[PDB]
């Protein structure tokens, strides 16, 4: 999709004005891939916003950030990141969205150690959203702890569906080689014809992210580790005996290279490890502005 198709494809979807007429005090205070990030206040009631604004030009595979507005416009889901409204300002797109406090989850998985109840909390909630999403066809495709914010309370939410995918009865698989390559699976970097199960082995790379603090081959160059996921066998945790049998049991259902018999999100929500899940208050320490 290029520039002027994005634009005039955009101008379809996205709703009428400019967000300023709203919104005051915008303040940057970070940014993403594809933008930055501003926080707003919505001028009749005082509540908080975020405002990613990307540039309609300089971007790659635009047709995957349009479809991220199309597919999860309207979309509701306590685990999953609220969007509010989308607008046309210059030659950028401004999506408003819901402002989350604690963060994204690879700040935590990179400072500090997470215990068993505090995983189970954050794959209770990752697989509630893909129970839903996938149900409805929807593919997430670059799950990962950078993919995972955090409310104030600790309430776990599954945001940047920038490289998702609907699958239909008309066209069930899909075959784009996209994500990110340590979480990727491995039908998928093989370019097969694949389904929603690509998410539930990025979710089991992000387990060992949890567990060890990175994901297998963080040491080697991308294009390698991705040859090595493809090829070898499923990788392995570093500290395999720090985890519970019931922990192991659960990642092994994640990490199996035959989607086939890999398990769907719907069956995970059942299995034993995500009984341990404790409540959103037990993630809060963790946090930043709390350890
Ligand atoms: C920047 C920033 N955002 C914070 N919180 C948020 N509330 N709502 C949102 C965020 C970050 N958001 C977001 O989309 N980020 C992604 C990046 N991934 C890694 C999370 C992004 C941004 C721009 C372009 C592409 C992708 C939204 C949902 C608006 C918070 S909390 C404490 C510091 C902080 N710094």
């Amino acid at each position: 999709m290029s520039h002027e198709q994005f634009r005039a494809a955009l101008q379809l979807v996205v709703d009428p004005g400019d967000p300023r007429s709203y919104l005051d005090n915008f303040i940057k205070i970070g940014e993403g891939s594809t933008g930055i990030v501003c926080i707003a206040t919505v001028r009749s009631s005082g509540k908080l916003v975020a405002v990613k604004k990307m540039d309609l030009r300089k971007q790659q595979r635009r047709e995957l950030l349009f479809n991220e507005v199309v597919i999860m416009r309207d979309y509701q889901h306590e685990n999953v990141v609220e969007m509010y409204n989308s607008y046309l300002v210059g030659d950028e797109l401004w999506v408003v969205m819901e402002f989350l406090e604690g963060g994204a989850l690879t700040d935590i998985v990179t400072h500090t150690r997470m215990n068993e109840e505090q995983i189970a909390a954050v794959c209770l909630a990752v697989l509630q959203a893909l129970s839903v999403l996938h149900a409805q066809g929807v593919i997430h495709r670059d799950i990962k702890s950078d993919s995972i914010l955090l409310t104030h309370d600790g309430r776990v939410k599954l945001s940047d569906f920038g490289f998702c995918a609907q699958v239909s009865k008309e066209v069930p698989r899909r075959k784009s080689l996209v994500g990110t390559p340590y979480w990727m699976a491995p039908e998928l970097i093989s370019r097969l014809p694949y389904g929603p199960e690509v998410d539930i082995w990025s979710l089991g790379i992000m387990v060992i992210e949890m567990v060890d603090g990175e994901p297998p081959y963080f040491n080697e160059p991308p294009l390698k580790a991705m040859k090595m996921i493809r090829d070898n066998l499923p990788p392995r945790l570093k500290n395999l005996h720090k985890v519970s049998p019931s922990l192991k049991g659960f990642l092994d259902r994640l990490l199996v290279r035959d989607p086939a018999q890999r398990a769907t999100a719907a069956e995970l929500l059942k299995h034993p490890f995500l009984a341990k899940a404790g409540p959103p208050a037990s993630i809060v320490p963790l946090m930043r502005q709390n350890r």
